[PDB]
């Protein structure tokens, strides 16, 4: 856990695939942070995500979005084994608070609005983070909320986001959309909103709304809740194997949202159902939700900031080679000299 002369008193945070998360102080500015240890020049995909979540922080700069404050790596290429990213240091995330905590409407509330805060921003610069969920949102003592790991953002791809029926899919699964399951590749703005929906129901109840076992269950989960689509939302469907799999399942009724979460602020409901709704075109966009009666203490689209300027529109094709100098390259700038 080499960090350099720069930062010490390293404490222990968490851990997890994308690495682990140490606290530590920042000698130039007095300021303790948290640090990041990564090593993915060991397979090309985890390379993948780095260099992803590397260049959208970098550009992105936002007060519900984690940063990157530094980057500590070997002063070459050959010497360079892990990659440590400096970022903002919180207390806790969503998930832990939520395993032992009750949020107060005033909480869910505030919670929501910021997240929503932040996904505008990402959205406005074409980018779909594409794994939110409650481990992704962090919060400070203070409960300021920040959303962390770009690893698997893409930029949005609305015209290319046709696929088969059952097509494998990565993001984590209780959060995934239905559609993903039917005929999408996850490459429009509504696969985030149906997640932020998902946190929402789950703030509600300190429970998963959809906990699917394995990826069909999961589609099984959320239409137990929803109900049997309409005819309507069916017909949007072309595909054969994705429409027919829906046609061949017994009609199930829509279950009330009140009864669902019997506690909740109606206001609140009546938005969980506007971003927890069946077909992706009609659900609610980050912009809107935004503007929810629910959220009118806080709405204020001029102090809702936007992107100065989109992505472009890959590291799909390139060696964990290759791109390791992508990455020494993006990291070159906090190096001294
Ligand atoms: C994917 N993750 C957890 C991150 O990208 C991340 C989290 C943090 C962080 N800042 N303060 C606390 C944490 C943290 C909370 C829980 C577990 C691990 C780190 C910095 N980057």
């Amino acid at each position: 856990f080499d960090v350099g002369p720069r930062y010490t008193n390293l404490s222990y945070i968490g851990e997890g695939a994308y690495g682990m998360v140490c606290s530590a102080y920042d000698n130039v500015n007095k300021v303790r942070v948290a640090i990041k240890k990564i090593s993915p020049f060991e397979h090309q995909t985890y390379c993948q995500r780095t260099l992803r979540e590397i260049k959208i922080l970098l550009r992105f700069r936002h007060e519900n979005i984690i940063g990157i404050n530094d980057i500590i790596r070997a002063p070459t290429i050959e010497q360079m084994k892990d990659v440590y990213i400096v970022q903002d240091l919180m207390e806790t995330d969503l998930y832990k608070l939520l395993k032992t905590q009750h949020l107060s409407n005033d909480h869910i509330c505030y919670f929501l609005y910021q997240i929503l805060r932040g996904l505008k921003y990402i959205h406005s610069a074409n980018v779909l983070h594409r794994d939110l969920k409650p481990s992704n949102l962090l919060l400070n003592t203070t409960c300021d909320l920040k959303i962390c790991d770009f690893g698997l953002a893409r930029v949005a791809d609305p015209d290319h986001d046709h696929t088969g029926f059952l097509t494998e899919y990565v993001a984590t699964r209780w959060y995934r959309a239905p559609e993903i399951m039917l005929n999408s590749k996850g490459y429009t703005k509504s696969i985030d909103i149906w997640s932020v929906g998902c946190i929402l129901a789950e703030m509600l109840s300190n429970r998963p709304i959809f906990p699917g076992k394995h990826y069909l269950d999961q589609l099984n989960h959320i239409l137990g809740i929803l109900g049997s689509p309409s005819q309507e939302d069916l017909n949007c469907i072309i595909n054969l194997k994705a429409r027919n799999y829906l046609l061949s399942l017994p009609h199930k009724n829509k279950v009330p949202w009140n009864r669902l979460f019997p506690n909740a602020d109606s206001k609140a409901l009546d938005l969980l159902d506007k971003m927890l709704t069946f077909n992706p075109h009609k659900r609610i966009e980050v912009e809107q939700a935004l503007a929810h009666p629910y959220l009118e203490q806080y709405y204020d689209p001029s102090d809702e900031p936007i992107a100065e300027a989109p992505f472009k529109f890959e590291l799909d094709d390139l060696p964990k080679e290759k791109l390791k100098e992508l990455i020494f390259e993006e990291t070159a700038r906090f190096q001294p000299g």
